[PDB]
């Protein structure tokens, strides 16, 4: 992925642990040789699975409950790293902001031009629910996705329950969430 | 399961679509038979299954979705029909809430004979986190599972995030949660 996500990883980690228990994830990963991630370049996705991986096992936490966290900095970290205009374009309610969410990421991508986003559906159910379609070329970051939602809750201020009805995981064609808000 | 199960899916239904509704799903399920649920008595678990399915095919609404509708309720509807005080012997906070499970669904089984509790343990990964292992006798329910977390959630005014991360459905031992709490 671009190392713009990778930055975040080390962001988060670094704030929330330390720069040494830091030090000792990038070094478990293999990844000693990077001294520094550039936003803007791409890097094989391995990297960013491998720091996740070896996160797991120095904080001693599920991979699972890391991604979590991690979509929900995200929120927060893109808001204040440089696309803090380009979020609030999106909108100022949930079911507006994942509306928005592949022209979100279209508009990333013009500038990132090797962008591989994911793509969201949204199925409206009612005014205060709906399901989510969510489709990656990538394995393993729903978690992520579901840490993302409730960080959009936070920013909006609706409280958000999420639950996953169908998993990629298991061979289904992709995953789908549940989604209740306010 | 225990009639008290399928009176409980019985209400949902009725007061969210009507009693027009609940005959048409009762009809579905091959139950026209049975005019009323003994809430003490034991049912083949078929019952509560082809409701199910029969309130998807009637709803347009999957399985799924509805375990987890019903998951939510069922906290509202055990305080409410009976278990309020049980439920609040099991503590205010929803880890402790889990830690206690097993106990609970034990003082239930002295009044019902003959029930089949699901089994929960919990690895604490944080103060704020954890992860969950389901264990049960019956195949199918994990989502009923999330919606439960949720009306836990709610009872305790903490925001959870649940990302199931193992499944018994494809052969593993049993289905697994991480869990991120308020
Ligand atoms: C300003 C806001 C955002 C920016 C700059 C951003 C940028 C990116 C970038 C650069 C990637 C890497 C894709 C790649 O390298 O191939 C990505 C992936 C991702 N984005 Fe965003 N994004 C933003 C907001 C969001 C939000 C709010 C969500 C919420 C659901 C979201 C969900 C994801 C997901 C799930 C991926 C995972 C990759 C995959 O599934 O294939 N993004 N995004
Ligand atoms: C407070 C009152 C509660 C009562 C009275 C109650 C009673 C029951 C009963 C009677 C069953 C049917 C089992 C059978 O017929 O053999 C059951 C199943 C179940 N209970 Fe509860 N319970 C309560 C709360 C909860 C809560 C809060 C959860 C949250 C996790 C929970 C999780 C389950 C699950 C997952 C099952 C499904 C059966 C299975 O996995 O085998 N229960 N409970
Ligand atoms: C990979 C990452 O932190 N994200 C999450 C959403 N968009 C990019
Ligand atoms: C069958 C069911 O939803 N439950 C859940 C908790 N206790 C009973």
């Amino acid at each position: 992925m671009y190392g713009l996500v990778n930055k975040a990883i080390q962001d988060m980690i670094s704030k929330h642990h330390g720069e040494d228990t830091w030090e000792a994830i990038k070094q478990k990963a293999g990844l000693e040789d990077i001294d520094f991630f550039v936003g803007m370049e791409a890097y094989s996705d391995d990297v960013t699975y491998h720091l996740v991986g070896a996160a797991s096992e120095v904080l001693g936490k599920p991979a699972e409950e890391l991604l979590i966290a991690f979509g929900e900095y995200w929120v927060t970290y893109t808001s204040e790293e440089g696309y803090g205009e380009l979020l609030a374009s999106a909108g100022d309610s949930l079911p507006e902001f994942m509306e928005n969410l592949d022209n979100l990421h279209a508009r990333v991508g013009l500038s990132f031009p090797q962008l591989r986003p994911p793509a969201f559906e949204c199925q409206h159910t009612s005014s205060k629910s709906m399901e989510l379609h969510y489709q990656s070329t990538r394995a393993g970051l729903a978690p992520m996705v579901l840490g993302l939602l409730h960080g959009l809750g936070k920013r909006f201020q609706t409280k958000v329950e999420v639950t996953q009805t169908a998993f990629r995981e298991t061979g289904e064609d992709h995953d789908i969430f549940s989604i209740k808000y306010e």
